[PDB]
Parts: C-alpha cells; sequence; structure tokens
C-alpha cells in the first residue's frame, strides 16, 4: 500500500516550478542553476523590498548579479535564464503556494564572531513563510548550514505550526546542505557531490530529483535529513582533529628535538585508498566557524536528541580534545617568542613584534575567527607594541592592518609569521636584518614559510612550529 | 672545516663492503639485495651455529633459504649472488672488522607473552658483536624496528662501551626501518620509499650511500635517527587515531538514531589531496602490536630527551585517548549484546553466545591482541556461556576455538560477529535462525557484514556498529 505522501506526490507529477527563498551568495547560483534546467519550468526567487536589500529584485529582474563580484559564469547565467521567462525575483511571498519544491538558502550569521550559535532570525523568517503559504504534496528542502538535528525539529515545528499540515503526511521535507566556494560557485555545485537527506524516503526521493538535474560530474548522496546535516559537521570534526593530531606532533618533536616535517613526511609515504593517514600541515592555528565551531554543534546534537550515548565515560572527547589543541597553538606561538627574546635576555614588555598575516589562508582575505587574535592580545598584554601586516585583509573590526611591509618590519624587536602568504615566502633575511636593525632580530614561523638556516646564518634567533632541533641552535 | 667523521668517511671511500647481522625473514633478502647492486663488491651475512639455525650457514652458502617460499626471486636471488661470489654466510663476527658498512637486521620478535616493549635480547647481543669488532670509520645501521630513543641511547652505549670509539666522530650510525611483509619482501625492499635517519648529517649521508643502489622505484626519505624511530610510532598512532575518530562518530550516530555508513560515504566524497579525509571504517575493537603499542612509545618518548613539552593545561594527549575509545569498543559491543537481549526479557546469564570471528581482520590467521578477547570474557563472566568459531586460527592458548559454523551456532542466543571473514558475509538468515532455533535470535554485528533487513524480517533481534536507525528497530 502507499502513505498519504507517496500518493500526494505521484499525483503532483514531476517537479516543475521551484523556489529559493535567499538571494545570496549560495540562493542566486541555485535559483539560477535550477532554472537552467531544461525540465523545471519556472524558478521564483524571494526577496522582500527591505530598503537594504530592494534593489536585488531589480538588478536581478534584469539579468545582473547584485554581489561581489565577479564571480566566473555567474552574470551571465542569470541572464540566459531572466531572458526566458524561467527566472523571476519577487517579495511576493505568498507565492510559494503555487510551487512544487521550495529551497531555503538564506544565510545564517553569526553576531560577534560570538563564539558558536550563529544568528537564525533571518531563517527562521523564511521558514514561517514557507509555513504561512505551505500547501500539501510541496516539498521543502532547506539549504542553509543548521545544526544536526533542526529538520526534524523547529524546522519542522514551524512549519508545522504555520500551516496545519504534518511533515511526512501532506509535505516533503529535507535538507540538502551546499558545500560551497565563492569564486568557483556554478561549477562547484555542478561538479561535486551533493548530501541530500530527507525525513523520510518519500522526501529522500522526492529531493534526489530536485538535485540531480543541476548535476555534471556530481552525483547526489541520499540518506537522512538528521545523517545530512551531521555530515556537515563530520566533515569539519575530522578535518579538524587532522589538524591538530600534527599539531601535537609539532608539540613533542619539539620537546624531542626532531623536525616534524621528516616526520610528517616519512608518515605520508603510506599511499592508497584506506591506507594513507592523510597528514596535514602544521600551523599558528585554526580560524573559519566551521572548523572552530563544528564539534560543538555535532555534541550539542548528541546531547539535544537524547539518544542514549555510552562512551568511556564522562570525559572530553578526541574532537574537545583536538578544538583544545588547536586553540591552544597561538599561545604556543607567543611562548615560542618569548623564548626567543630570553635567548638575548629580551622580556616583552617594551618589545615591537611585528605580525605578518592577520587572515589565516595563505594569500586570502577572511581574518574571521584568525589565530593572529588571540597571539596579538597576549602580546599586548604582556607589554609590546605590535604592528600587523597582511597584504589581502582591508578593513578589520578595530584593529590595524598594514599593507606596507618595511613600515611594520621596522624596529622590530621579533617577526612573527602567522599566514603562510606568498610575500612571506619571499621574505629575505638580509632585508629584515636591516630594516629591524637590532643586531639579533627574533623571527618566529607559524606556517613553514621560513627556511631557518637562511636566517640563522644572519644573526637572527630562529623558531618554527615543530622544529628540530631548529630552536636551540647557535646564533 | 670537515668534521672528524667526515674525513674518516671521505678517507675510506665509498662502501664496497657490507655486513648483514640477523640472517632471519628480514635479514636474508636485505643482504642478498646489497650484494646484487653492482657498485657493491662483497657482503656477510652473520650467523652463530646456534644449533637450530647453525645450517643456514651451510644452506645459504650453497644458494637457498628457509621456510614458505618467499617472492619466489629469493632463492634465485641467493643463487646468483652466492655464483658470483658477491655473498657469503660466516658464524666468524670479527671480520666485522673489514667491512664499511654493517646493519643489525635482527628479528625483534617478542613477547612472548607480549607488550609493552619488544624483546631485544638477541640485537642487543648483535649490537655487542658489533661494537666488539667495530673499526673507525665504519657505518652501523640499525634496521630492527625498534623504539624511540634506542638509536641515541642504548644502541650508542653499548657501540661506545665495547669499542671504545665516539659515535659521529669516530663511526656513523644510522637507522633505517622497514615496513616489510613475508611473500613480499623484494618489492617491499625496492618499491618502499625508506626512512633513514643517522645520528649527525654525516652518518644519514653515508647511509642514503648504502641504501641508494638497491632502490628501484623507492626513494629514500633522509632525517635524524630520533626522527626515523618516531616515523614508525606516529604512522600506527595516526592510523589509531583515524580508527578511533570513525569508531567514535559510530557511537554518536547510535545515539543520534542515524546510518554511520551514510555520514561516512557522505565525508568521504571529498576528495584530495590535502582535503581528504581519509575515513577509515568503525568496529569491534583495534589488534595488533603497533597500533596499540605505539603510541605509549611516543609518551615515553616525548620525556626521555631534554626538551620542554608545550601543550595545553590539564591535556591528555590526543593519543593516549585515542587508545581509549578504541580499547572500549569491545565493552560497546558487549552492551549491544545486553541491549539486544533486554529486547527480549533476555540477560547475558545462562545464555548461549556465538562468537563469529576469533582474528580480528578479513580473513587472517592471527589473534595478537584480538579485540576478540576482552569481548569474550565480559561474555563469561556476566554468566553465560561461549562458543568461539573462526576458520583459520588454530591452537590459541588457553583457548578453544572451532573450525564448523553448525556447532558454534547451534541453540545461540545470540550471534556476534567480530572479524569481517568472508564466511560471515555469506551467512544467509534462514540458516542461523534455524540453527540457533529459537524465534527472535539476536545477531550483533561488529564489523559490517550483515544486512540487516534480511535478518530482521527473519525474525531476528539486530544490532551493528553505528547502526542509525537499525537498532531501534521494531521486531
Amino acid at each position: 500500500s502507499m502513505s498519504k505522501l507517496e500518493k500526494l506526490l505521484k499525483e503532483r507529477g514531476p517537479i516543475k516550478k521551484i523556489g529559493v527563498l535567499g538571494m545570496g551568495y549560495v540562493g542566486i547560483p541555485a535559483a539560477v542553476l535550477f532554472a537552467d534546467a531544461p525540465c523545471f519550468e519556472k524558478v521564483l526567487g524571494f526577496q522582500r523590498n527591505s530598503k537594504s536589500s530592494g534593489y536585488k529584485i531589480e538588478m536581478l529582474n534584469r539579468g545582473e548579479s547584485p554581489l561581489k563580484g565577479e564571480e566566473p559564469g555567474l552574470e551571465e547565467l542569470i541572464g540566459k535564464v531572466v531572458k526566458a521567462g524561467k527566472f523571476e525575483c519577487t517579495p511576493d511571498f505568498s507565492r510559494i503556494s503555487e510551487l512544487d519544491a521550495v529551497t531555503l538558502a538564506i544565510q545564517t550569521p553569526f553576531a560577534n564572531p560570538k563564539d558558536l550559535e550563529p544568528d537564525f532570525s533571518a531563517l527562521i523568517d523564511g521558514i514561517r513563510n514557507v509555513g504561512k503559504y505551505l500547501k500539501p504534496g510541496m516539498l521543502v528542502v532547506l539549504e542553509s548550514t543548521i545544526t544536526p538535528g533542526t529538520t526534524e525539529g523547529m524546522a519542522k515545528q514551524i512549519l508545522e505550526e504555520e500551516s496545519g499540515l504534518k511533515a511526512g503526511e501532506d509535505f516533503a521535507l529535507a535538507h540538502a546542505p551546499e558545500r560551497v566556494m565563492v569564486g568557483r560557485l556554478l561549477k562547484n555545485i555542478r561538479e561535486h557531490d551533493r548530501i541530500v537527506g530527507g525525513i523520510d524516503e518519500a522526501s529522500t526521493k522526492r529531493a534526489v530529483e530536485l538535485y540531480s538535474p543541476v548535476l555534471t560530474v556530481g552525483q547526489v548522496i541520499p540518506m537522512s535529513a538528521t545523517a545530512a546535516e551531521v555530515t556537515k559537521t563530520a566533515e569539519n570534526t575530522f578535518r579538524d582533529l587532522q589538524i591538530a593530531a600534527i599539531n601535537q606532533l609539532a608539540l613533542y618533536c619539539e620537546a624531542m628535538g626532531i623536525n616534524v616535517y621528516d616526520v610528517r613526511t616519512g608518515v605520508d609515504s603510506l599511499k592508497g585508498e584506506g591506507i594513507t593517514r592523510a597528514v596535514l600541515w602544521p600551523g599558528a592555528g585554526v580560524g573559519g566557524h566551521c572548523l572552530t565551531k563544528d564539534t560543538y554543534h555535532l555534541e550539542r546534537g548528541v546531547k539535544i536528541g537524547r539518544g542514549e550515548l555510552d562512551y568511556p565515560e564522562g570525559a572530553d572527547s578526541i574532537y574537545v580534545l583536538a578544538r583544545k589543541v588547536n586553540d591552544f597553538m597561538p599561545a604556543h606561538m607567543y611562548n615560542l617568542t618569548v623564548a626567543a627574546l630570553e635567548r638575548l635576555g629580551k622580556k616583552m614588555d617594551g618589545s615591537k613584534v611585528a605580525m605578518l598575516g592577520w587572515a589565516f589562508i595563505k594569500d586570502s582575505d577572511d581574518a574571521r575567527n584568525t589565530p593572529s587574535e588571540p597571539y596579538r592580545d597576549l602580546c599586548l598584554k604582556a607589554g609590546a607594541s605590535v604592528m600587523v601586516h597582511d597584504p589581502y585583509v582591508v578593513n578589520y573590526p578595530g584593529v590595524e592592518i598594514s599593507d606596507n611591509l618595511e613600515e611594520v618590519v621596522r624596529n622590530a624587536d621579533a617577526i612573527v609569521v602567522l599566514a603562510g602568504h606568498s610575500a612571506y615566502s619571499s621574505l629575505k633575511a638580509d632585508w629584515a636584518k636591516k630594516v629591524s636593525a637590532k643586531a639579533n632580530p627574533v623571527i618566529i614561523d607559524g606556517r613553514n614559510v621560513i627556511e631557518p638556516d637562511e636566517f640563522i646564518g644572519k644573526g637572527f634567533v630562529y623558531k618554527g612550529i615543530g622544529r628540530e632541533g631548529h630552536h636551540h641552535h647557535h646564533h
């Protein structure tokens, strides 16, 4: 026998009419990709006539991207689709009642780099609106990043509050997280696998049907709604633990006086699917939101659903431990620099520190949740002047970034490399010795961009993360 | 500006006469690979008349090997090298004196009762013999698997006490471990990159020369001796950690009623390199020597030297807590089997358990530290009777294992799978149901070989590591 949802869905036929709420970095390529598909009729992108965002309706309704910025193929694609009557931007949210599938791709901000919980108000709004206008036989996919259990929890509860209908009876609900990078938007979508999880089999197939058409090389990875949200968190939690594994090897190697890079490359010689080890690079910390928060969401997720967990006792989980080792890396950089100044008898209080790197990703502009900030704070509290350099980061809240190397390195007692920028990989000992003066300048390298022998030979007191065996060198 | 050792070395010239001590599974291929390398002149292999092993002298000198057929080039390699007069086995250790380099490739087997350190007695006997006949400018290489700190610690003390000369001044000292397996000896040594670590740069470079000519495809990875020793522990540690990682996610997935394998395939859709999370497979536990013991070696290792470890306050080494996750899995298997009997109103006591699988690798004959042992022990204490099956493992000490599945499974309350043997992947629901007799027989899967729906539909009560969402199945 067929269940109630299955009847309704086969009774709808296929998906012809798609709606995308959230006209930002992620919902625009989505809506437009949906619309560029042969087998779909219209897609409606929903955007309220805000004084902040109303201009998106007119920019988009004419084939133009409201964003920053160039994003290869994007402007072009929107144009392609606006012309054919297959894409329209609207503030009329009561449309939605006319759709087969509705998707929510609303940005999920964060107040301050305020620890764990992003702000969801914009998203919950989208969901209320969906619920207000939701009809039986509709497919609703949450595409925003959400914390495990949101689909089966609140998202379901408000969607059912608003409509009087039941998820998995009157309508389908799924989650399809969008793993995506600005710059490579359209084709990352196109080219890699999409995770798709409904609250039931009926909902996951209805979604497979949504996402299949947009893919050229990517496949859909079908699963449950919760399994999908946990996949987002787990992918970050695991990369985090990989980083914390080598950071810890780095610390172990320093105490043993050996080079972590040689141990790393020995480990790395083990190749093969299910064999590798997949060893990452050690460094001066971990920045971003995902890598620094997703284990807490996975752990909160275990807690919120009150399923029965057995685990060794009541302690910390390796993931939490990974968070803490990774979090310690800035203070470790600092102990290194204090140690380096000590070899000369030089304090900190009233030292100049030239910090090289605010962003934490090589040749990039995001300093969000930067390991550089906890480091700056330790230097400032201990009594040092600090000047900061980064050739990409433009304007950061209440901290001065100079683009002028040299202005930054002038009179510096210590030069501290926190970001693996290309510019720092071309930093020559000669120049740094001559612009900082001093007589023994200190250089602390947290990103494997300094060749130690060049600097040591130049009068520098060198330290490097995980370095032998370099750190107790003669000057 | 040349060092003393460097001079002796340039004055001795290129390596021409090589010695291998340890005519065992590894030292015979090694010695015999060296002797085949044009560029080397003559290799000596060193054997006592250990009544028991005395014979190898004469066997080898006719051109023959030991037990079980190897890389069926081994005997032909010996024949070739012996015929060309480039290899000879001798009981006369005094001839170490005649050599440019000597290698210690002595089985470091034990044990016998296992853990925590190997039985180095034969190894240390060899080093003594080496020390005893050591001459200035010779190179000594540890090829046997050792623990961090052995080369710079006891290996050199013995070498130094016996000879009365100094390592890194009078003679060169290195560590070149191999990862090798029987049946694959010749190509492992040739195609596997070879970690070679000297106690100083001079010994490293001398040792690279010893090993470059037998590599064909493999490459030499040069580092410090101590870094070499750490490399092998780090490879097991990092693997052990990847296992504790998924095992852990499996516990979390159980709590959330979701499938670990969907999470895992989701995660694994991120493709490397430097990107892959290289996700392994969760299970009933970790066995072996290396994987279970190495991280205790790193731990001790971090503390043997002069050097301060900077680590966050309170702590727990990530690796130490990997060992505990993985040590827990037998107890987790046990809780799942108890839980499955609860569903029926049965208790471990008085119930019969059929252990399918005593080895821990899919189709292996070895149960060195089987996670099946602590599991078997939990059942026996709770008052259950136990029958153990395994197609391969014969003669476990003080523990009786059986060939025939039927007798093991007949009348059993719980069927519990701990090795992924192929026999268990072919296990069909009907058969286990009837042989167990029962009505609602219990099957618990530690190795992802049992298809849940087949067994659930046939009346079973099912549990598998990290299984949804199959474990709360109506039966």
